[PDB]
């Protein structure tokens, strides 16, 4: 992620934002949803952790920007 955000100020670009929505799913599958925005463009990912889904949301931002 901290290579992403190297390129987006290498860029010139808004700095990338996080919006974290935590307990998702079962009580018992406690899952983590978080989505990413940057410049114009936004992306989500979720997964068993906060790690996991920021990483994947940031991951997907990535790609939308390169899409």
């Amino acid at each position: 992620i901290g290579w992403l955000q190297e390129m987006c100020m290498q860029r010139r670009w808004p700095p990338p934002s996080y919006e974290t929505e935590t307990e998702v799913g079962l009580p018992h599958e406690r899952l983590f949803t978080i989505a990413c925005s940057i410049l114009n463009y936004r992306e989500m990912g979720k997964g068993k952790s906060k790690k996991i889904a920021k990483r994947l949301a940031a991951h997907r931002m990535w790609m939308r920007l390169q899409e």
